[PDB]
C-alpha cells in the first residue's frame, strides 16, 4: 500500500472533526508561508506538538503555552505503544497529521506507524509525497502556493 493522494483539504478537515484525539506534528522545515498556517492550526481543536527547531517559531510568536514539543523519534515511540496517555494524560491519537517533517525522518516514522501502530491513521500533509502515510498529500513543492491553497482548505472547514 502507498499513500491514497489528497488532492483537496476537505477531507483532511472532515477526519480531523470525526477523530477521537487528532494530533498534529509540526517539523522544522517549515516556510515562512506555512507557519502562518500552523498558527491558525493553533487555534483549532487539535492538539499541536511542535519538533526540534520548531518549536523556536511558536515561541518567538508566543505560542508556547499553546503547543506540545517532543523529539521526533522519542514522539514516535510514544504513538506505537497502544497504551500511551498522549501528551494531557487522557490517551493515545486516533488520528495523526505531519507536516514541516524532515522528509527522511517524517518517511521513517510513518513507515514505523504504518507497520507497529494499526491504533493509529496517519495523514502526511506536506509539499512532498510520503507513500508511507496511510493517505498524503502530492508533490506540490515547485508550487507551494498550490500547497498554502490545500491548507486554507484544511482551515476553511475547521
Amino acid at each position: 500500500k502507498m499513500a491514497t493522494l489528497l488532492e483537496k483539504g476537505k477531507p483532511v478537515a472532515n477526519m480531523i472533526k470525526k477523530a477521537k484525539r487528532p494530533l498534529l506534528i509540526v517539523g522544522p522545515d517549515m516556510t515562512d508561508e506555512m507557519f502562518e498556517r500552523v498558527k491558525k492550526f493553533v487555534e483549532k481543536d487539535i492538539t499541536v506538538v511542535a519538533t526540534g527547531s520548531a518549536i523556536t517559531r511558536f515561541i518567538d510568536a508566543g505560542l508556547g503555552e499553546k503547543v506540545n514539543y517532543a523529539v521526533l523519534h522519542e514522539l514516535t515511540q510514544f504513538l506505537l505503544d497502544p497504551d500511551w496517555k498522549g501528551f494531557d494524560g487522557q490517551g493515545n491519537y486516533d488520528l495523526v497529521l505531519m507536516l514541516g517533517s524532515i522528509y527522511y525522518h517524517g518517511s521513517q516514522m510513518l513507515a514505523a506507524i504504518k507497520n507497529f501502530a494499526p491504533h493509529i491513521r496517519a495523514l502526511a500533509i506536506d509539499r512532498y509525497y510520503h507513500p508511507n502515510a496511510d493517505m498524503s498529500f502530492g508533490n506540490l513543492w515547485k508550487k507551494e502556493e498550490d500547497y498554502l491553497k490545500l491548507l486554507d482548505e484544511i482551515l476553511a472547514e475547521l
